[PDB]
């Protein structure tokens, strides 16, 4: 059940973004994605500057930012990404008609399709979302884009249960070049059908138990052994007075060793 | 099965926003919601100006706007709302952790919780969304807010099927004062449990059959007889060279008569 190393899936993955990411993970020995959800670009860029070398991906929520601007938020982030070598993942969770999402994705104020290497969509809308988002991206950029499908959530009461999770996993099979994998809590299979689904899972924390508003955390070792390729950590790195720089190296290392341990697996 | 008039449910509904809306519908004889999805504030406001007197609600997508601004977009909209007497519904479809949605709803750039009388969420996240949005609202305004739950979609391939539709209808029962009803294609019951669920259904059109990217339209008469209280029409009013002013009176009147016809119902 244990998967092939990251360096191998890099030369195996059909998607150029998934390949690069896998390379980044190998290059820097990290499967840690930072989800620095702060309300100002100032601190966002300060947290990114600090996590820069320990992350393989940066998941963003620009619509949470009080002072977003293409010049002051995106331009600097793109640079940071190029400087510290990690990809950009805008966690916008598109979930509307293919026509509506096409506009929300390629244009608007955030112009997400222009800088985001990766994004995601809910399976609710149907398969027409993957095409709406794919077309929207290719209408504004020649750059490689990758889509993740939200198969399961980590908050209390999620409706991404069995059936819905199925329909969603189905939407991802529609485009092996574009759909990189899933935002899920566990392995989603697919290997059998020639799919190298990337599993990125949020709701990870070594200290916090969660909630306040529905959150629930699982340890780094917990999720990894469940088949997680990347661990998405947010308040666990920068919140509650914590030091992003220290937590970054902490989680990055705890995730990398939990990986090397699962690769020693042979069922 | 036929419901009580709008004038009645106004003095019956627990929610101040649903009540006002019902009054607006009675006052102006409209159950027509205009979904003017254009990319510039200029035309959006021109279309609103034209529809202003024929709509009881204006559903918006501010993140589709290339030139959004609180001063240039919201301030003018709020005035139009007050001048022509209709409510503001930001169709943002929140669908993330309660903590993430709390920030995306009350702040960011759009600051939706400050001007939108109504908004909506996907049931996917769990009940923690209703509370995350409710709290976000009461932390930034003393004004009445109302939440609609997306029970069913109208696009090809929707996963808002039976089970998921159930779990969502359940999340709405959690707060009768905040959750006004649903964005659904058909009546969602509840009368029995003391719920006066407002049924707003998009994907309505007298001419277009739909798609291009998954859309599917149903006639005004079709949806109303299905138990729809409000009809959300977009491209059918302003697109394809149409005249928003003429289409507005057209749809508004075709919806009002399909209502007076269902009220003559007695099973
Ligand atoms: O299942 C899910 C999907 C997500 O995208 N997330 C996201 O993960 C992010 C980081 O979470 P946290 O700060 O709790 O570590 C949040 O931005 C959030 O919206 C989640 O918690 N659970
Ligand atoms: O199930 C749904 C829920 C929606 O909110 N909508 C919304 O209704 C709107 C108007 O659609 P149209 O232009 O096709 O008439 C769009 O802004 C869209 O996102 C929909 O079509 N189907």
């Amino acid at each position: 059940m244990h998967k092939a190393t990251y360096k191998e899936r890099a030369a195996t993955h059909p998607s150029p973004v998934a390949a690069k990411l896998f390379n980044i993970m190998h290059e820097k020995q990290t499967n840690l994605c930072a989800s620095l959800d702060v309300r100002t670009t100032k601190e966002l860029l300060e947290l990114v500057e600090a996590l820069g070398p320990k992350i393989c991906l940066l998941k963003t929520h620009v619509d949470i930012l009080t002072d977003f601007s293409m010049e002051g938020t995106v331009k600097p982030l793109k640079a940071l990404s190029a400087k510290y070598n990690f990809l950009l993942f805008e966690d916008r969770k598109f979930a509307d008609i293919g026509n509506t999402v096409k506009l929300q994705y390629s244009a608007g104020v955030y112009r997400i399709a222009e800088w985001a290497d990766i994004t995601n969509a809910h399976g609710v809308v149907g398969p027409g979302i993957v095409s709406g988002l794919k077309q929207a991206a290719e209408e504004v950029t020649k750059e490689p884009r990758g889509l993740l499908m939200l198969a399961e959530l980590s908050c209390k009461g999620s409706l991404s249960t069995g059936e819905y999770t199925k329909g969603t996993v189905d939407i991802a099979k529609s485009d092996k070049d574009f759909v990189i994998g899933f935002i899920a809590q566990r392995d989603m299979g697919g290997r059998d059908e020639g799919y190298d689904w990337l599993i990125m899972t949020p709701g990870v924390g070594l200290d916090d138990k969660g909630d306040a508003l529905g959150q629930q955390y699982r340890t780094v070792d917990d999720v990894v052994s469940t088949g997680s390729d990347i661990i998405i950590v947010g308040r666990g790195l920068f919140a509650k007075g914590r030091d992003a720089k220290v937590e970054g190296e902490r989680y990055r290392k705890a995730g990398w060793e939990a990986y090397l341990r699962r690769c020693g697996q042979q069922d």
